[PDB]
C-alpha cells in the first residue's frame, strides 16, 4: 500500500501550499487515509493540516480537513453544501503542543471508510476516536471538489484555517488503511511517554490519579487508578495498578494490578462519549481508588487506598457509621447477614465471624483478603462482565467463580455501605505486597473513614512520625503513626468551608511542616505545623494560583539539592479560572524565616492544554519526574478518553524560568 502523494519538510506560516495538480481526482473510490507528521510553530487559532475542497463561490461548506485547536483537540470535518451534510468527528486532548520550550512532533491520521461509514482519528499511536455517521461523506460524495491544499482549506477563493508549523511528512492514500497499520504509522517519541496504556496488562481502557515515588534504593515507582467503565469516580470498577523503573524513568515494567477486586472482570470497555451516553455508569464493582505511597525508615513501602463496596456511591454513602463495633475495648469490622436488618456479626481473632447476640463463633470466617469461608471452605460467587450489545450496556454473570468477598453485592455477609481505607506493605520495593489492612475507625465509631489525598506521605525528620494526608469534606485529617506504622492516629482540623482538601506535605526545617491543599474557593491553601503535625495554624493561601471553585489536586515535594543556595520545594498544579488547564511547575525557595520565595515557574504545555491531577518525584539523578492527567478530568466534555496520562522529565534548568 503506497501513497498517492507524499511530501516532506513543508514549513508554513498560515499561507498553505496548493497541491491540486498532485492530488486531483486521485481518490478513485472516495475513501482516504492521510498521515501527517508535524510540529506547530504556533498553537493559536483553528488550524487545518490539509484541506480538500470545492473552492468556488457559494461552496464554502464543501470540504474535508483534519484540524487542530489551541487546547490539543484533534478533529476532522467532512461537509457537502448541496446535501447539507456536516460531519465533525474529534476528541479533546489528542496532541501535544510544546515540551521544554520546543514544539512537539506529533503524528496524526484520518481514515474514512465508506463500507463502514466511519471516520477514525489517530494521534501518536492511539486511535483517539472512531465514529460511524449516518450522513457519511467520502471525497467523491462532496460535489465539485477542485482544490487540494497543505496547511489550509480553500473556501470561496480564500485560505481558511491556516496552519503554522512544519509538515515533516504527509502521506495521502486513496483507501482506508487498517487500524494496526495506522497505529504503527503514528507511533513516535510521544507514544513512549505513556506508562499505562489502554488495554495493557491492566485490562483497562482508562486511567486517572497517577502517583510517583522514588525509593531509597533508586527505583522509581508509579501507581494509578485503572478505571474500567470510563473515567467516572463512581459508580465504576477501579483497581490500583503499578509500574516501576530501575533506570531513572527511561523504561518501565509492564503494569500489574496491585489492589484489585475480582467481582467484576478487569476488561477493556468502549465507554460512550456522546452527550447523555457519557453519564452511563456500570452498576458498580468493589473499588479501590486514590492511592498514597510512602517508604518507611526501614525501607518497607506502604501503599494506602480508599476502599468502596460494590455499588456504593461516594455521594450517597453513610457518614454516620464507621463499619466497626467496639466489644471488650477492641474494634471489630461488623457484618450484616443477608436477610437481617441489623449488623449482628463481627470479624474477630483469626478472621472468625462471631454472632454478637450470642457472643459465639459461627461456621464462617473471613481471610486477610476479605474472602468468606464456611467450615474452612471458600464460598464462591460468579463474576460479572460488562459489554456493549448493541449499543446498549449489558452486565452479566460470565461463568468465572471467584471467592465470595465481604465487599461484594452478592456476599452472604456484607460490610456497611461506606468508604474505608486500606494499606498494604512491601519488603522488596514494590515487587510483592502483603495482604491489605483496613484502618481502624480513627474518626470514631459513628463516622465514616476519611478520603485520602492522592500522592505521597512523608516521614518527618526530627520525630520519625509518618504522616498520611486525608480529608472528610469539612476537615483536614492528618493520619499519622508514632511507632513506625504499627498503629495509626489522626489530627482532625476544621476548615473554613467544605473543601475537598486533598493535601500533600513538605518539611521546611526539622519539626516544621506545611500541608498544601485543594479548596473550594479558587486558591491553594497551606497550613503550618511547628510541632511535627500535632497542632496546625490557620490557613494561608498562595497568591499566584487562581483556579475554579471546584479546585484540583496538586503535587508538592521537597527537593534534595540547593537552588540559588536555598532549600527548595517543587509544586505542580493547573492554574486557570477557565478549567483544569495551564499546568505549571513552581519552584519555591525556603527563606531563613520558613516563608517560601516562589521564584520560578515553567508552563508544562500551552496554557489552554489540559492539566488536572499530577504527581512529582525527584529522580535519583536529581532530575524531576512528572506524571499528570493531560486533559481536563472535571469537564463533562473530556470524559472516557484513552492514553492521556503521560510521564515526562525535567532538569532543574528546564524549570528555572520566569523571574
Ligand atoms: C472545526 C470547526 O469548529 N469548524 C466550524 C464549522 O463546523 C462551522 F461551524 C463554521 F461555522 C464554519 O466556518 O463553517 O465554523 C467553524 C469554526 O467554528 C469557525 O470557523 C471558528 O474558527
Ligand atoms: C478528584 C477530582 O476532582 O477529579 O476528586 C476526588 C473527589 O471526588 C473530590 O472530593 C471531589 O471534589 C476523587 N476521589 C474520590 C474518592 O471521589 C478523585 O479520584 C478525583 F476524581
Amino acid at each position: 500500500e503506497t501513497p498517492v502523494l507524499e511530501k516532506n519538510n513543508v514549513t508554513l506560516t498560515g499561507g498553505g501550499e496548493n497541491v491540486t495538480k498532485e492530488l486531483k481526482d486521485k481518490f478513485t473510490s472516495g475513501d482516504f487515509t492521510v498521515v501527517i507528521k508535524y510540529n506547530q510553530s504556533s498553537e493559536k487559532g483553528l488550524q487545518a493540516l490539509f484541506g480538500i475542497s470545492n473552492s468556488k463561490p457559494g461552496q464554502q461548506n464543501s470540504y474535508v480537513d483534519v484540524f487542530l485547536r489551541d487546547n490539543g483537540e484533534l478533529g476532522m470535518e467532512a461537509r457537502d453544501t448541496s446535501s447539507n451534510k456536516n460531519n465533525l468527528v474529534s476528541r479533546p486532548a489528542s496532541v501535544w503542543g510544546k515540551y521544554k520550550q520546543e514544539a512537539v512532533t506529533n503524528t496524526v491520521a484520518v481514515v474514512a471508510d465508506s463500507v463502514k461509514k466511519t471516520y477514525s482519528l489517530y494521534a501518536n499511536g492511539t486511535k483517539v476516536v472512531e465514529k460511524k455517521v449516518d450522513n457519511f461523506l467520502n471525497i467523491k460524495d462532496i460535489k465539485g471538489i477542485d482544490y487540494y491544499m497543505l496547511g489550509g482549506v480553500k473556501r470561496a477563493g480564500k485560505t481558511a484555517f491556516g496552519f503554522n508549523g512544519t509538515l515533516e511528512n504527509i502521506k495521502f492514500f486513496n483507501s482506508a488503511l487498517d487500524e494496526e497499520t495506522v497505529k504503527k504509522m503514528t507511533t513516535n517519541a510521544v507514544t513512549g511517554h505513556l506508562i499505562y496504556t489502554a488495554n495493557d496488562t491492566t485490562g483497562s481502557n482508562y486511567f486517572r490519579i497517577p502517583v510517583l515515588y522514588t525509593f531509597s534504593n533508586g527505583r522509581v515507582f508509579s501507581s494509578i487508578d485503572a478505571r474500567y467503565g470510563g473515567t467516572h469516580d463512581f459508580l465504576n470498577k477501579i483497581n490500583i495498578a503499578t509500574s516501576y523503573s530501575d533506570d531513572n524513568g527511561k523504561t518501565w515494567t509492564k503494569p500489574k494490578l496491585t489492589l484489585a477486586f475480582d467481582d467484576f472482570a478487569p476488561v477493556p470497555l468502549e465507554w460512550p462519549r456522546e452527550v447523555g451516553g457519557r453519564d452511563l455508569q456500570i452498576s458498580g464493582g468493589a473499588t479501590y481508588i486514590d492511592s498514597v505511597i510512602v517508604e518507611k525508615k526501614n525501607k518497607q513501602v506502604l501503599m494506602f487506598a480508599d476502599v468502596m463496596p460494590a455499588g456504593v456511591s461516594f455521594r450517597e454513602a453513610t457518614r454516620k457509621d464507621s463499619g466497626y463495633k467496639q466489644i471488650d475495648g477492641n474494634y471489630y469490622l461488623k457484618l450484616r447477614k443477608q436477610g437481617d436488618t441489623d449488623y449482628n456479626y463481627t470479624i474477630r481473632e483469626n478472621g472468625t465471624v462471631y454472632d454478637d447476640r450470642t457472643n459465639r463463633p459461627t461456621e464462617f470466617s473471613v481471610d486477610k483478603n476479605f474472602g468468606i469461608k464456611q467450615n474452612g471452605n471458600y464460598l464462591t460467587v460468579e463474576q460479572y462482565s460488562v459489554s456493549f450489545e448493541n449499543n446498549k450496556k449489558t452486565e452479566y454473570r460470565n461463568g468465572t467463580k471467584v471467592h465470595m468477598n465481604i465487599f461484594y453485592k452478592d456476599a452472604l455477609f456484607k460490610v456497611v455501605p461506606t468508604n474505608y481505607i486500606a494499606y498494604i506493605s512491601s519488603n522488596d520495593h514494590g515487587e510483592s505486597w502483603s495482604a491489605p489492612t483496613l484502618l481502624p475507625p480513627i474518626m470514631g465509631l459513628n463516622r465514616n473513614a476519611p478520603y485520602l489525598g492522592p500522592g505521597r506521605g512523608i516521614i518527618e525528620s526530627s520525630t520519625g512520625r509518618i504522616l498520611i494526608p486525608s480529608y472528610t469534606g469539612k476537615e483536614s485529617a492528618f493520619i499519622y503513626s508514632d511507632d513506625n506504622g504499627a498503629s495509626w492516629k489522626v489530627k482532625v482540623v476544621p476548615l473554613p468551608s467544605s473543601w475537598s482538601a486533598e493535601a500533600q506535605f513538605v518539611e521546611l526545617s526539622p519539626g516544621v511542616i506545611q500541608a498544601y491543599m485543594r479548596t473550594n474557593n479558587g486558591k491553594i491553601a497551606y497550613l503550618t505545623s511547628k510541632d511535627a503535625g500535632t497542632t496546625w495554624s490557620a490557613p494561608e493561601y498562595l497568591k499566584f494560583v487562581s483556579n475554579p471553585s471546584y479546585g484540583t489536586q496538586l503535587s508538592i515535594i521537597n527537593y534534595s539539592q540547593l537552588i540559588d543556595g536555598k532549600k527548595a520545594v517543587i509544586l505542580s498544579t493547573p492554574n486557570s479560572t477557565n478549567g483544569r488547564k495551564h499546568g505549571q511547575i513552581w519552584i519555591g525557595l525556603i527563606n531563613d524565616d520558613n516563608t517560601i520565595d516562589w521564584r520560578y515557574h515553567h508552563d508544562v504545555d500551552y496554557s489552554n492544554y489540559g492539566y488536572s491531577y499530577s504527581t512529582l518525584t525527584e529522580l535519583p539523578n536529581h532530575e524531576i519526574g512528572l506524571m499528570f492527567e493531560k486533559f481536563d478530568s472535571w469537564s463533562r466534555n473530556e470524559l472516557h478518553m484513552k492514553n492521556v496520562v503521560p510521564y515526562i522529565t525535567f532538569k532543574i534548568e528546564d524549570l528555572k524560568k520566569n523571574l
